[PDB]
């Protein structure tokens, strides 16, 4: 069989649309029938090649692809024909070292990453370890569900590591993709939100989402402000694609407040180190989750307390969706549609 | 009435040992007669006035005096004279405070810090809160207990809040007048130590206090080393704060590991946001610590697990010490010893 | 000089409406003129003079006292007079024990208990330790945050002592003045609610608060139904005055999960060891809650996340309401109020 | 084709030592070749059938066999023939539930058991989980590092869910099979370790293994003793789950202090409520252990910081050894020994 799939094939370079092979399920593994596909920014840092660790080229990008298991290998069980599943940025880790024998199977040292070191979902179908898929939930559409595999999970899993607990203030810097999601989890893990950013529409977005407070790092320095509105925030999670975020944070905080890191613009940050002895301050940084993390996450979507802000593309507009992510002009999440 | 004291009355100036009152205790304070007193860094950075807020002048340094509590105010139960006790950096908490509350006066934006916002130990006399004062193990002489007040606390603190346990691998960075003592705070809490330095007599000293391992930094990249040898450190204590060390120490550290910083640097250093979101690092601020985490450290001492290396001068030799210590000549700790 | 109070002159004899001196504040002392005060099951033990420490005679009881700062004794700085105050169980803790310096005020074997071992608030006036009394919300009238300063405290700390997290399912055992405030304060804290009592109007107090499941223990089985309709909780908090329950509430969870028990009935409570062991479960005593868990407390009831479901009689009437807490009815909290 | 094992083929019977075809590994499974096989109580209760839900007959019994892999089946990765492995009592695990996801396999309701529900150690052959199976180390010989499989592990992660940290005080209850590995795992993990035992011989070998206090309970009693010796310990290891046992340890512990159950003791133990109530105390079952907690007990055996107790016995006189244990006349612990 024959489908169609999104490659980049040099760095910095338009995706091609090309007509590529179907991939076909080894042993333990399982094909998935895509049905819609979340763009995640680090679709950008990889396609543009930002980051130490390259992606092997060509590739399809995509960890945000959820769909129908359409095929199985041998010595298959934990899903079948018919499952509705995603395909997230952990492929798949050994099962057997430290990390993954202690239930931190997204620090595996083995592990393979969807759309990046293996092909991902911008394509009609994609190959993947049924050990490490989501497993979704009957009551919520393909379209809505996607942005749960990555910007979900991840910012759930961060929150989680923030050592914030009901009551408590929590910054969110960044309202985009996993940033306007991020502040609904916070919500409904009891916590009161302030949100950052650089754009008054995001912000808007933010307030819609359940913010309480919320301020433009263009207009005024936002840790400056943190500080004075609500007295420092116990904890911060950042999912700016800016370095210059990632040191403002730092300011954002209450003596013995925590800071998580899920943003990966290339570079280093200016840290404030004598505040931080000081002060007692942590920086965490938070990789995806766990496969506990995102059953987790999408429970929270199954309940009904966490939706996706989402506009949808076709496959074919990819490099037009990367423009205007990369440009800021993006609200939420663009999800690639396969339906019908 | 009078005393002699060392007294900084100008920033950067030598210090004057005068003849002063000797200060008298009211409702809720003590008086300790000083029988030996610890000097470090940190005093320098006091009588220096280089911290971005400096003490008041004239002042009278020292937090690390140790004696006898030879005079109590009124309504005065945690202690009687003739009790052995030190008056730690930490003078004073507001007792009411977020912080205070929670147990964590160590951050208590009211805090009042000895031998730099209220007068310390470098005189005969001190006026203390008892509230604050360490409790000093019977069995421990004056001059050795002393920097158990400051070198000993502070590490132990630190090695906590590296979130390690009994039979993990801790990095200790710096085998200087902190590091040296970490070394042995860490072997007696379970840990397996791996020493790292550019001197080699301070590897060889680290490997006689318990250091399993011992990298020279000088001749072999302790990163790439450490992380083949024992797959990275669980935990990475950095008592000498560079951007070198901090560097390193990202990369010694195993995946989800955490490093404390028990120093205080001038300038912001640059962080790597790529290698601490990606292997989910945990950078952490400490230094000094609690009521509670001064008792336990003293215990250490007084069970004879932890022995700072020790010397002494005199009083009046206080700035001779200073220059000792600007130098880096200083081995261990010098210690004032009021002794007759 | 002369106050009207319910004293206990002798156990097991209802309860006198006596004049009495008014209490003077010495040093370090406050008065509070007393507003309202909410009437705990625990009230009753004191008066019966029932368990195995006993109050001494005579004295009055009330650990839930709200007024105004009436009176200020010296070296007072935590409050004024004005000041809007309340005097819970914790009357006092000798501030630096073990217990103390860890932030675990309430296991202070130095601790005085108001309306136990001191005098308490069911009377016009009482006197109080200023550094542990409660500073109430402006925004809360008296008589419905009485019961926080007991009820809400109490099982907003074993809440969190349960080690339960946002989408978890927590079972809340008793819904009497504990009870019905524990259902509001689980779902502030994200967490999905389960309700048990032995009288379903109890029951549907615990649903219209929140709770999403309940079940009565007279009508069945309750932890055999809730194995069946949740899967078993992951954690339970029994507020229960019955020593069955507590046996059953063992048999509520999933493996690994654990009961927090806050109910003081007399005797033991039967327990299946084996089942215990074999499932990784955990049972824990929670003891209301240190000053910090009771201003975090008094938070939720001022931003409206909690409402004790309050009923108020006069002081003269303490005895009839007695007799209908003994008999199981009333309905949520009563508060005396002392409005004019 | 054929081998020796000793199979139970009546509860209660004398096991019968018989020819049995050898076990051959399928796909994802190994063959492993026993050299030396652990035995200890809960063999005894599996040949007895005593326990809730009985093996299936017939069975071989022993969940602490060590030996060499000696054949491979398909698709196995985590070990190769010739390896050093132990086969212990958590077979294998679903891999997919709720516990397994969050590496907590010890809590898998789908588990299987070693030497219980599958066949076991007690042949020259056996057929194992490779995912689950113990990778020893290399230092230390198959004899001594059997018990480490079943008592090591129990005792090691009982102790780390006492919740305490070095310098702490920790009771061991009971100084037998278990007890006196506890003591080692306690001081390595820098606990300061009570012993507690009726008996002066077991009391004497706790402390020659470092216990700082020993108390005989048949002359004085231990919780008030310790109460004012140490003023109660900060976690107490029951080893021993006697009903005199556990309410002591309810005695001995401090308050807010964590008892943790170390055994499967039958019928319902009464728990004092005020006791547990007002102290704060957690009470917490446990046995053995995770992989992860299986491959950091061993450890300590590698590096000689714990050392079990054994005697070795041939397969065929294995009814003489279950006579011994039946009659308390075993010290330490037993292990076959199929070594040429
Ligand atoms: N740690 C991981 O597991 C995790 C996983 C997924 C996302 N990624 C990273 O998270 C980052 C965000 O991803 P996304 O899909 O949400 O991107 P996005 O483009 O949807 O969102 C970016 C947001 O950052 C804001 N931004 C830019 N400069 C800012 C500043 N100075 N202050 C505050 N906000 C600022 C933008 O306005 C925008 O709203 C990316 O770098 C991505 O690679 C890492
Ligand atoms: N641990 C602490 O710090 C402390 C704090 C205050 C209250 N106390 C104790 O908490 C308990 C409750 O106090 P309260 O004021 O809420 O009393 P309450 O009379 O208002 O509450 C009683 C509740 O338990 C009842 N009950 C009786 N049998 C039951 C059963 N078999 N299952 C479930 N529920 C059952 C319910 O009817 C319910 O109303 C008392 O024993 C009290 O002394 C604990
Ligand atoms: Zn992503
Ligand atoms: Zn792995
Ligand atoms: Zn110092
Ligand atoms: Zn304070
Ligand atoms: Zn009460
Ligand atoms: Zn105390
Ligand atoms: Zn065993
Ligand atoms: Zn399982």
């Amino acid at each position: 069989a024959m489908m169609k799939a999104a490659v980049v094939r040099a760095f910095g370079a338009p995706l091609t649309i090309d007509e590529v092979p179907v991939p076909q399920p080894g042993p333990g593994q399982v094909q998935v029938k895509i049905e819609a596909s979340g763009v995640c920014h680090t679709d950008l840092h990889a396609a543009d090649g930002d980051w130490p660790v390259k992606p092997t080229l060509p590739f399809i990008p995509g960890h945000e692809g959820v769909g129908y298991v359409s095929a199985v290998g041998s010595g298959v069980s934990r899903v079948k024909e018919g499952d509705r599943v995603g395909v997230p940025w952990l492929y798949s880790a050994c099962g057997y070292c430290e990390h993954c024998l202690q239930g931190w199977e997204t620090l595996c040292e083995k592990q393979q990453n969807t759309g990046y070191s293996v092909n991902g979902g911008y394509g009609e179908y994609v190959v993947a370890d049924p050990n490490y898929v989501g497993l979704l939930p009957d009551k919520v559409g393909f379209v809505e569900i996607a942005p749960i595999l990555c910007a979900g999970v991840t910012v759930y899993k961060g929150l989680k590591v923030t050592d914030t607990r009901p009551g408590q203030w929590v910054v969110i810097s960044g309202i985009g993709g996993l940033g306007h999601v991020a502040v609904q989890y916070a919500r409904a893990m009891g916590l009161r939100v302030a949100a950052v950013d650089i754009d008054d529409a995001k912000l808007n977005l933010a307030r819609r989402l359940g913010a309480e407070v919320a301020v433009n790092a263009r207009d005024t320095d936002p840790a400056a402000w943190l500080q004075k509105e609500i007295g420092g925030a116990h904890g911060v999670l950042v999912t700016a694609v800016s370095p210059k975020a990632f040191s403002q944070a730092i300011g954002m905080v209450r003596r013995g407040g925590t800071i998580a890191l899920n943003g990966l613009p290339p570079g280093d940050f200016g840290t404030p180190i004598f505040d931080v002895v000081l002060k007692g301050i942590t920086i965490r940084g938070s990789i995806v989750g766990t496969r506990s993390d995102l059953q987790e996450s999408l429970d929270f979507a199954a309940h009904g307390d966490v939706k996706a802000t989402v506009s949808t593309a076709k496959l074919d507009d990819v490099n037009d969706v990367f423009g205007r992510l990369r440009e800021g002009k993006v609200e939420g999440r663009v999800v690639l549609d396969f339906s019908r």
